[PDB]
């Protein structure tokens, strides 16, 4: 696991098929859901853990074994590794039906402000 700046974030995501138009609110959710860092973790309330880059759930979306097997066929784990691509993917397919909606960050602090992207 790794962490990215935005220039190598911004670039990452537009290899993995993220629109050059939404990578405004794509950097500016993970700079609050993960600070875009592939090693960070966060426990609910409801007993469950988020992690990878966008903080993703081993009940809604990974799996927490040792084999992928969940609703984005990919594991927990394989979600600190480093590459972004492994939960870059699942976050595409949550994209399908909750855009940006599925991530507390860009309703909490996105709103507001988005950081510039035009020098990457």
């Amino acid at each position: 696991g790794k962490t990215f700046t935005r220039c190598g974030l911004v670039h990452e995501l537009r290899k993995h098929g993220f629109e050059e138009n939404l990578m405004r609110n794509w950097v500016c959710l993970v700079e609050h859901e993960s600070s875009r860092d592939t090693s960070k973790t966060n426990t609910n309330r409801n007993g469950s853990k988020d992690y990878g880059l966008f903080q993703i759930n081993d009940r809604y979306w990974c799996s927490k074994g040792a084999s992928p097997g969940k609703d984005c066929n990919v594991k927990c784990s394989d979600l600190l590794t480093d590459d972004i691509t492994k939960a870059a993917k699942c976050a595409k397919k949550i994209y399908k039906r909750h855009r940006f909606d599925a991530w507390y960050g860009w309703k909490n602090h996105c709103q507001g402000s988005l950081p510039d992207i035009s020098s990457c």
